[PDB]
């Protein structure tokens, strides 16, 4: 089998992207946030707290007759962001893009994070790391594209992030059409449950490239770009009044600016991120400060390869009995 669906940015920055999903039967359609970082399937429901609901759309389990109680389970998850989601737990019939999967851990919220419920777009977020991250207790559950797996013509799923723009989320194909030259694969660590690779080094701009490994993860399901500090002061020394801002929470530069593009290496293949992929706006309304898409990842205690990067390929997050990571340019 094999499923395909569109995802579309929920604002004009792309800070995130949203996918829609089929839960029940019959089918309730929630727009989830597919998030490589982590392994639960979550969603605003009947159950979640009525004030900590700002317009998302619920998941109604008792409307759904394929839904069941998983009886005495429950769920927390802490993101390090600081964001926040807990409740109950449900095994439904889940559909994405014409893949379905009965029997899915669908996690209904009680409780839910400010960041969450002011996320009016977001519904749920659904996980795509590996399932050993996942909090369901005390039986943890499998992610959706573990589920699928077996089923899949190939235990893949690829990530195709538009700029400013819809793309698409596969699962159990590489569509050749979607991406230019070769994709260059590149090994995964497990270890820490995460789809955990090393960069082999970047250039700002058109300067030359440094050679060095840089450990992080590659996570749809986060905005911006972290790297080393010296990594990222490197990077904004080329914008003209670029500075790191104590008060805003990372580097700021001026709106006039032309900014340069960030290359990165996978292997011995490159992947060009353009100058206009780390605008992120002004930092307020009206400001002529602008906020930076690339930031030091110093404090996190990993680098993060999020949406800033991964829109500019065409990644495939291959999931065969050693996984590893492909990306292609696009
Ligand atoms: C899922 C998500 C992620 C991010 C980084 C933002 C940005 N927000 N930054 C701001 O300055 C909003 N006041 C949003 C709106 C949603
Ligand atoms: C200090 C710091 C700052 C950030 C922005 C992160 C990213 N975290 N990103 C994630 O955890 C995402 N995989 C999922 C996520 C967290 N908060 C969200 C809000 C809206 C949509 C998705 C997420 C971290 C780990 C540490
Ligand atoms: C994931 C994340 C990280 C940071 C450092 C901020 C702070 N932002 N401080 C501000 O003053 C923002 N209004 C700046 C901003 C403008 N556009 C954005 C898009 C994404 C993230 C932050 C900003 C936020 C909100 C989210």
């Amino acid at each position: 089998s094999t499923g395909s669906a569109t995802t579309t940015p929920i604002d004009s920055l792309d800070d995130a992207y949203i996918t829609p999903v089929q839960i029940g039967t019959p089918a309730q359609t929630l727009n989830l946030d597919f998030d490589t970082g982590s392994s639960d399937l979550w969603v605003f429901s009947s159950e979640t707290t009525a004030s900590e609901v700002d317009g998302q759309t619920i998941y109604t389990p008792s409307k759904s007759t394929t839904a069941k109680l998983l009886s005495g389970a429950t769920w927390s998850i802490s993101y390090g962001d600081g964001s926040s989601s807990s409740g109950d737990v449900y095994t439904d019939t889940v559909s994405v893009g014409g893949l379905t999967v009965t029997g899915q851990a669908v996690e209904s919220a009680k409780k839910v994070s400010s960041s969450f419920t002011e996320d009016s777009t977001i519904d749920g977020l659904l996980g795509l790391a590996f399932s050993t991250l996942n909090t369901v207790s005390p039986t943890q559950q499998k992610t959706f594209f573990d589920n699928a797996k077996a089923s899949l013509d190939s235990p893949v799923f690829t990530a195709d992030l538009g700029y400013h723009a819809p793309g698409t989320y596969n699962f159990g194909f590489i569509d050749t059409t979607a991406y230019t030259g070769s994709i260059t694969y590149t090994a995964v660590s497990t270890k820490q449950g995460f789809w955990e690779w090393t960069s082999t080094g970047y250039a700002v701009g058109s300067g030359t490239f440094k050679s060095t490994s840089i450990d992080g993860i590659a996570d749809t399901g986060t905005t911006l770009l972290y790297l080393p500090a010296t990594v990222v002061s490197a990077y904004w020394a080329q914008v003209s009044g670029a500075k790191s801002s104590s008060s805003v929470g990372g580097y700021v530069f001026p709106c006039s600016a032309t900014l340069p593009s960030f290359t990165f290496g996978v292997g011995s293949a490159r992947i060009v991120i353009p100058g206009d992929y780390i605008d992120f706006g002004p930092i307020s309304t009206g400001s002529s400060s602008c906020f930076g898409g690339i930031q030091s990842s110093a404090g996190i205690g990993i680098n993060i390869f999020g949406d800033v990067a991964l829109k500019a390929a065409f990644v495939v997050f291959n999931g065969a009995t050693t996984p590893t990571l492909g990306f292609a340019s696009k």
